[PDB]
């Protein structure tokens, strides 16, 4: 339906996320709907046609779902919501509004990945690995000024990743981000 | 082959123990640049023995950068950061992880931290 007035759709989404949030059924619908949002906004046409305010409203809904999941657990729904949210917010890079709503999420997700238990949370580490490497590779998309805007606010959080065992994907992502760090700082 | 790793390992370790002061530095930095480049240029599969041979000394070079003062650490930051950053592209052991982590955290501390 939506691949072929956006306020109505956005309002429907907004008013239905409260319904989505017995309990296992609600969690299943929440997972399916965040996957639906992912599969939808992965399309280039709808992404290019949606107004930015409506997209930000959907992203706020997704952040609310992330916060609800985090509050309950402190599982797959939180990781999926974070992945979709952060990936779309890189796809943004109006600009300042999405920028202010993206850096805290990146800091939180990096801190969570670092603080994950290596042995008792192997499933959580596996779940969070692709989204973390996606964030790290998306830092390459930042311009020169924005990359140095949060260098002092993100370098300590990202340096500690290599202390734990890191995969080849995260290896490459970290290598590119730190080479960019050196280039914009000293290089 | 073993002598090449053995001589360099003894050479860099004593020169790190030095930190007259300028003379030893002029004879230490070029060695550290060469050994770091050599370790990366080692073949991962056809030179696994060489990598194992060069592993204990390269991690010894990196840990010695903690012994440099603030001035000397930033003296060769532009001439040594590009050589060391590519290390983590190849598979790295636990020993090199701590050695790399301390120097780059110091790199940020002396540069931006």
């Amino acid at each position: 339906n939506v691949t072929k007035h956006w306020a109505k759709i956005v309002g429907a989404f907004c008013e239905l996320f409260e319904r989505t949030t017995r309990i296992i059924s609600r969690c299943v619908l929440q997972l399916l709907m965040i996957e639906t949002v992912n599969e939808l906004f992965s399309n280039d046409a709808v992404y290019a046609q949606i107004p930015s305010a409506e997209l930000l409203r959907l992203m706020a809904l997704l952040k609310k779902s992330f916060l609800f999941a985090k509050r309950f657990n402190a599982l797959k729904q939180e990781s999926g919501s974070a992945a979709t949210y952060v990936a779309i917010l890189f796809r943004m890079f109006s600009r300042a509004d999405v920028e202010a709503a993206l850096v805290p999420l990146c800091r939180d997700i990096i801190r969570g990945y670092t603080a994950l238990d290596d042995e008792s949370q192997h499933r959580n580490i596996v779940a969070w690995r692709p989204v973390v490497v996606d964030v790290l590779e998306g830092y390459a998309a930042f311009p020169r000024d924005a990359f140095a805007a949060h260098i002092r606010s993100f370098y300590p959080l990202v340096v500690e990743l290599l202390g734990k065992d890191l995969g080849q994907d995260l290896r490459a992502a970290l290598l590119l981000v730190l080479r960019r760090v050196g280039e914009v700082g000293l290089g």
